[PDB]
């Protein structure tokens, strides 16, 4: 029993993490097979980033700019080509230490781990939802760029975020490992508006279920709810509208516990409404909703 | 910008991971060099855990009855022996991913990563503190026995924890890395006390100080208070007294902040003896312990 964020173990990702400098500017980079993957604004200086033309500033660079270094050794830059906003750098040797992996663009609500790294070097490895809005709240100083999320399916690594950048409101954006933005987030140091940050329903309802299997059973009561009346609900308190797909994942931990769906609503109805009154839930004052309900079974049952 | 429950990469742990089966248990074993190193419950089965004589039970154990597999391959088993509630089984090969390391006993309110691992396999990584009653808050099934906490300077892994069990109140127990519970526990399936679970004051602060980092003031008031008003403020909280060496531990933050210590305890103090009112500091509704003064320093200036 008990409920953590965990994060998955990291280290077919820190086999993949190098350093990688261009001009002044040093970030991470990822390196599998024979290419290293990392946001395209390490070619840009400060004074680049207020309006950056990429394609102009990549033109003054050559193979010979990219400086590459996997732990203490360098490695050599072959060609170079930028694919949306990541810059793809061919290396003339193939990562030993490449894991199996695939490249996956999440959805919105979906969770994965994320290593932190400086000059290609981790510092730690955390737990994070792609927002609705499309930013994460992460844990980000300069030099972080190039980081990754990810998630773990057995023995393959699936690369969903690199960190690109910090909006002035402290949250993060990024893109998948083909260079495309989650959101409507330019690399550009410009003001950018997040948009409204929703709570995810469906992981509520799964980190109930998760509470309920860990023994905190306060909150059930002894009503229900309709979707459509629980989602009038989910509206005034600016949480996601629960559709039919989000019953049917929480199948499952339904299963488990033997509590309908629709229960457990009328239980974050009631929460909703009435607030905690200072108790707690899986050691939370407030509801969880960066665990989905893959987490809630995984992490209940020990997947390895 | 950003703060979260940030664990160390486990990449150099996963290294180590080891499944154990003894009879008909199987457990995680840590192998160092030459040296496996995993519960001695190993040897017991589930009626042996009521009332064990380790040492009797032992005594009918060989080195061929010590099944060690390494992912796929078998280590060959040429000595053991019991060191506390440990055993320590010696194998004819070196660990070839041995990292540099070190056994260290812990003091309560310390933090470290857990790498929890199944079949000696891993599944993921939280971060936690020893707790002032010397139980753990971690998240282990059946089967996670021997799943270890360590904290990483630089290249050096400091192993601190082994898991040993879960208490009926749900809470976990387990021993450093030559054998020792951390607290009065023993490992037997008995009625186990853990103790009142009072709160890491210098960690709240620590974490307070990482809020005021970050953007989050709203806590910040016009007073200031001594240590002992604090420490009976503390007393009716059940929150740890602070000390003068608390007080000093934070002066790097106090600095880099330009609040004073005892300021900072005067806004503890309000928090309470009012509460939050509703609000959150740092994505909390209430006040977070398990981050110590240098966990706030190392994840606010990034090391590696
Ligand atoms: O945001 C960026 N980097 C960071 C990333 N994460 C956390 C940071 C914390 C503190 C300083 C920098 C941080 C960079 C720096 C310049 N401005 C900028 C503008 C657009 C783009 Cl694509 C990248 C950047
Ligand atoms: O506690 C133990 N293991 C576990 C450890 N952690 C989380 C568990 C969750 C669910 C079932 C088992 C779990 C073992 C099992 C038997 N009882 C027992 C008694 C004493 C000692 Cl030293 C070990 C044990």
């Amino acid at each position: 029993s008990g409920f953590r964020k965990m994060a998955f173990p990291s280290g077919k990702v820190e086999g993949c993490m190098v350093q990688v400098t261009c001009g002044t500017t040093t970030l991470n980079g990822l390196w599998l097979d024979d290419v290293v993957y990392c946001p395209r604004h390490v070619i840009c200086t400060s004074e680049d980033m207020l309006n950056p033309n990429y394609e102009d500033l990549l033109i003054r660079k050559s193979n010979h700019n990219f400086l590459v270094q996997a732990g203490n050794v360098q490695l050599r830059v072959i060609g170079h080509s930028m694919q949306n906003c990541v810059l793809k750098l061919k290396v003339d040797t193939a990562n030993p230490k490449t894991p199996k992996y695939k490249f996956v663009r999440i959805q919105p609500g979906q969770t994965f781990s994320v290593l932190a790294c400086y000059n290609g070097s981790p510092s730690g490895v955390y737990q994070c939802a792609m927002r609705p809005n499309f930013t994460i709240k992460g844990s980000f100083l300069n030099g972080s760029c190039g980081s990754v999320g990810f998630n773990i399916d057995y023995d393959c690594v699936s690369f969903c975020y690199m960190h690109h950048m910090e909006l002035p409101t402290g949250v993060h954006a990024g893109t998948d490992l083909e260079g495309n933005f989650y959101g409507p987030f330019v690399d550009r140091q410009t003001a950018q508006a997040a948009g409204t940050d929703t709570t995810i329903t469906v992981n509520v309802l799964a980190w109930l279920y998760a509470a309920v299997i860990n023994g905190d059973r306060w909150f059930l009561n002894r009503f229900t709810t309709t979707l459509n009346d629980f989602n009038l609900v989910a509206m005034k308190y600016n949480y996601e509208p629960l559709t039919q797909d989000h019953v049917d994942i929480l199948g499952p931990l339904s299963a488990q516990t033997g509590i309908a769906v629709l229960d457990m609503c009328a239980s974050l109805k009631e929460l909703l409404q009435n607030g905690m009154n200072g108790r707690t839930i899986l050691g939370s004052a407030l509801l969880e909703d960066e665990f989905t309900p893959f987490d809630v079974v995984r992490q209940c049952s020990g997947v390895t």
